[PDB]
């Protein structure tokens, strides 16, 4: 059963990672350059099966603007749980092994952030980065139902599997890409670009095995709130990690 | 539920089995070897500056790929009707689950609507996959709908994230046919309009069936008329689908 001071020392936690968030947040918005990548439409000239027009630019990501957005999401919803006013329905929550405004934020933040890495690889369709977004979306949201429908210990990882199903599908993606089957150019994928994805492939690859630790409920993650606390440490690296990537990446002259 | 009322289900699934068996053969002997690429658009520079022209990773056979769909559906609909899974049929639909047709539709649907996407003009590999990874989705949600909840308990949440998850390649299909930022106004074919028009009627029309289930409002308060409604639903969708695309691209000697 988790206690007052536990619940608290968690609701700190969360505030320490919010100003973190918030400051970095800040930081990119001042610092960062106007960088921007495109998404793109590559439509037919004609019937299908025939020739397609030359890919057209439909908008420009602002890449500084959503770096701080992932971070700005952060720094909101850890604002949020930390609260004195949250504290009753923080605590109903994690009697119930649930945190719901952690799904709410990642829904978002990490779906902004792996459409940024998708176009730091140079994918730029947009319907690549739309189907992107709603397929780790839906990610975050089969992890949501895990809490809502199961308990850790109780032998049932279906909405979690079925999270991994969608989960790797940008991660696929992104493979193809660097692979880049059937290239012309014999240009090299930067070192930056490969730091980005290995680091969050990683990254991306923890959150899992908190949940999967969690539901297993084996040795010390039998405590629900050990998985919470690992939930605000890899949100507050993962984002600082990816940002501070793509800034002396992308977003300074150096 | 009467065990006649079941033997009529199984009577079902067989004749929908048949009609899909038959149209597969006739895909697979009378349709021309029509073919629509998946491509990568590669950056031959830094991030941020240029591309290559797209190049074609690989075609999808159109006709094959009509084929795999229509014989998916063949192949689930007779192993749920056989006297042998008569059991596991019947017990599923007394607690108000086809666990065989979420399985079936996760493979068939995602066929489907990757073929729609292409005879739009997506092209995109990335797009084309990760559309497949959101629509398969939407079918999870839909199960661990049917898994958790019981028809009239409020409870929707998986329900609506698997329509949130399913509206994104239609969502899709809507940005490629507006087509923004084109350079010319090139005209969709009628019978494209016709397929996006018909196949997202009939998209709409699952998604109202689950609906209809869990509000378990008249006659839906019986859990069997959705199943044969989702039978129905999914031999005339896939019928439409396979007629239209073999009348609009696999006629003509190539
Ligand atoms: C419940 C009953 C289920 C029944 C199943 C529904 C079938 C839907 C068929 C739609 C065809 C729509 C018309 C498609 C052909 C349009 C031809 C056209 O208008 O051509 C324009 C041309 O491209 C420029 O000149
Ligand atoms: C280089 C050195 C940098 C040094 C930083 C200077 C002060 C930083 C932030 C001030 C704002 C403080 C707000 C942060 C909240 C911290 C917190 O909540 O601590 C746990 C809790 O208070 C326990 O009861
Ligand atoms: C592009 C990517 C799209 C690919 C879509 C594939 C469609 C999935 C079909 C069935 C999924 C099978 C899920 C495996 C079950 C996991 C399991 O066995 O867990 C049982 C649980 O612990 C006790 O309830
Ligand atoms: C709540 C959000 C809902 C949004 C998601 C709904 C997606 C609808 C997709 C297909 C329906 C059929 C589309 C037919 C309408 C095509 C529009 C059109 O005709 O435009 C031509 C264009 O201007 C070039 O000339
Ligand atoms: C800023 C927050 C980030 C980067 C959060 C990322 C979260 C994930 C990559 C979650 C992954 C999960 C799965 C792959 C399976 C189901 C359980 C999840 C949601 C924890
Ligand atoms: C051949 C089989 C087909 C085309 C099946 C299609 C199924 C759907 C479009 C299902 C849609 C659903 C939602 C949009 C929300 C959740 C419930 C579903 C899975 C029925
Ligand atoms: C049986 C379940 C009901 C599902 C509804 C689907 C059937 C109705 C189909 C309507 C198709 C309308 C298509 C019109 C396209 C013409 C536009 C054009 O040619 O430019
Ligand atoms: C500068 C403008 C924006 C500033 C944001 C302030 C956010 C502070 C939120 C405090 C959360 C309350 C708490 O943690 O108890
Ligand atoms: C899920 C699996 C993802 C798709 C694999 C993509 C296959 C790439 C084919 C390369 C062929 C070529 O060299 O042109
Ligand atoms: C219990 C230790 C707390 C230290 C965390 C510091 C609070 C946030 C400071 C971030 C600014 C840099
Ligand atoms: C849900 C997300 C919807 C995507 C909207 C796409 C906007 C494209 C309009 C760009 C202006 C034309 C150059
Ligand atoms: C209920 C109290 C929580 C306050 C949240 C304030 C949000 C500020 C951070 C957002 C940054 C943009
Ligand atoms: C609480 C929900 C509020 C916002 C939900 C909408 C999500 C945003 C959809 C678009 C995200 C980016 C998509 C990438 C390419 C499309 C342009
Ligand atoms: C009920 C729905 C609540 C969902 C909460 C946040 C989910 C956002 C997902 C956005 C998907 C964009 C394609
Ligand atoms: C990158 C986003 C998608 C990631 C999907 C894959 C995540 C897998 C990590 C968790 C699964 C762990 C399975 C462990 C099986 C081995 C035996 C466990 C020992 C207790
Ligand atoms: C709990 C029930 C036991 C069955 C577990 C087996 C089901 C596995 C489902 C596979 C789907 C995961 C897809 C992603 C895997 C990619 C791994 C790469 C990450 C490093
Ligand atoms: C136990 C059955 C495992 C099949 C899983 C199929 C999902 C494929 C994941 C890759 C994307
Ligand atoms: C714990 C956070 C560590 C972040 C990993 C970053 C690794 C980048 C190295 C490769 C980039 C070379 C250019
Ligand atoms: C009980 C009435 C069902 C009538 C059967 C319809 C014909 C099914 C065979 C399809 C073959 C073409
Ligand atoms: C010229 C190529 C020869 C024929 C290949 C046709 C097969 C296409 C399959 C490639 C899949 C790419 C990603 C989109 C669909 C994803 C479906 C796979 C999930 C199980
Ligand atoms: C195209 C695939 C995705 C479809 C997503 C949308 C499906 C919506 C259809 C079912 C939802 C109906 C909601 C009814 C609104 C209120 C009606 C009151 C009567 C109970
Ligand atoms: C209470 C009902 C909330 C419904 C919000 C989710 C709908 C998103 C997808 C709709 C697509 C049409």
């Amino acid at each position: 059963k988790p206690t007052v001071k536990e619940i608290k020392s968690l609701q700190n936690f969360n505030r320490i990672a919010g100003v973190f968030h918030l400051l970095q947040m800040l930081a990119v918005l001042a610092l960062a350059n106007d960088f921007a990548l495109p998404m793109t439409g590559t439509y037919l000239n004609g019937p299908p099966g025939t020739t397609f027009s030359a890919p057209v630019v439909i908008l420009e990501t602002p890449v500084g603007l959503a770096v701080a957005l992932f971070l700005g999401l952060s720094a909101l919803f850890h604002f949020i749980v930390s609260s004195g006013n949250f504290f009753k329905r923080y605590s109903a929550s994690l009697m119930k092994n649930q945190n719901i405004f952690r799904w709410v934020e990642y829904s978002l933040s990490s779906s902004v952030m792996i459409v940024l890495i998708a176009q730091i690889c140079g994918i730029a369709d947009i319907v690549a980065l739309l189907a992107i977004f709603g397929v780790n979306a839906s990610m975050i949201l089969f992890g949501w139902l895990q809490e809502k429908y199961t308990q850790p210990k109780d032998g049932d990882l279906l909405p979690f599997w079925f999270g991994c199903i969608a989960g790797i599908v940008p991660w696929i993606g992104l493979l193809i890409y660097v692979i880049a089957p059937g290239s012309t150019s014999d240009v090299a994928v930067p070192g930056f670009v490969y730091g980005i994805i290995i680091s969050l492939f990683l990254f991306f690859n923890s959150f899992a095995l908190v949940q999967y630790l969690q539901y297993k409920g084996k040795g010390k993650w039998s405590n629900y709130l050990r998985g919470e606390r690992a939930y605000i440490v890899l949100s507050l690296v993962a984002k600082s990690a990816l940002a501070w990537q793509i800034f002396s990446g992308t977003l300074i002259p150096a």
